[PDB]
């Protein structure tokens, strides 16, 4: 079967991390949309204009709103992208055939929206040469960050080529986890987000979303299906592009 995949990047990244996976999925016959979220990739906004993870998710929400009745997509979110999936699923669950988490955070419905992020910051507290700043938006102080080049090299793009790591130094932009905003956000709902099919893809070789964090998430909120990719790194759509496309073909064949 063929599906319409909507690939969702993580904070500080853009559609560009999917540049190897998107042609591979199209060569299997799939339709693929790779979005730039707010203030991400070549989106015109700067991060200081964005006051929450929900505002950050506007390109994804606008995309789903534009789908005609009856058209369903499979959302694919990497790293912090699981939070965009959860926000989207609480507004457009009828339009989501399934959600695939790719070395991704997996929010739940029983604890606050920041819960899994608070746990990630406990398991991985040192983001090395990453710099931080603050800005004010809608009466709240938001902590912005710019991913450090050594963190990018060693923990996110560990086994990626020098030309792939070069794209990350050139294209990663200022972003935010909006952690304190997620902590006061209304919980994700059981009827929206809780109802969607959730496929969790990961590798135990991920150097930032470590096995203790990812196995903790799998135990916290049981996925419908789990795929473990052997080897690779945190950016599996770059180091294991073929294996991710094979898993996504199986999801397209299982969930519609």
């Amino acid at each position: 079967a063929f599906a319409h995949f909507v690939l969702i990047h993580t904070i500080c990244h853009g559609a560009w991390i999917w540049h190897k996976l998107k042609p591979l999925l199209e060569a299997l016959g799939h339709k693929v949309t790779a979005l730039d979220l707010a203030a991400s990739g070549v989106d015109p906004r700067q991060i200081e204009e964005i006051g929450s993870f929900d505002e950050y998710s506007e390109p994804l929400l606008t995309f789903l709103e534009a789908l005609p009745p009856g058209e369903k997509v499979i959302l694919v979110g990497e790293s912090c992208g699981g939070l965009n999936i959860a926000i989207a699923a609480d507004k457009y669950c009828e339009k989501i055939a399934a959600a695939v988490f790719h070395n991704s955070v997996l929010p739940d419905t029983e604890h606050c929206p920041s819960y899994v992020v608070d746990k990630l910051m406990e398991v991985f507290p040192d983001w090395k040469d990453t710099t931080y700043f603050t800005y004010t938006k809608d009466g709240k102080e938001i902590t912005g960050l710019k991913l450090g080049f050594t963190l990018l090299r060693e923990n996110l793009y560990t086994l990626c080529g020098p030309e792939e790591y070069e794209l990350a130094k050139m294209l990663t932009r200022k972003g935010s986890l909006f952690q304190n905003i997620l902590a006061k956000r209304p919980f994700f709902t059981k009827e929206g987000y809780g109802s969607i099919k959730k496929i969790y893809v990961w590798t135990d070789q991920d150097e930032i979303f470590l096995p203790e964090f990812q196995l903790w998430q799998i135990e916290n909120y049981k996925p419908d299906k789990v795929y473990k990719v052997e080897g690779g790194d945190h950016k599996l759509q770059l180091t294991k592009t073929k294996e991710i496309a094979e898993i996504l073909q199986e999801v397209a064949d299982t969930y519609n």
